[PDB]
């Protein structure tokens, strides 16, 4: 069966926004808290 491509997309921004949370973090662990 076909997916459409905002299927994808929204994977995509889903797992690009895990990232900068998990980005965003790894700041704060530079600070210890």
């Amino acid at each position: 069966i076909p997916s459409s491509p905002v299927h994808l997309k929204r994977l995509k921004l889903l797992l690009l926004l895990l990232l900068l949370i998990l980005l965003l973090i790894l700041g704060a662990l530079l600070l210890g808290l």
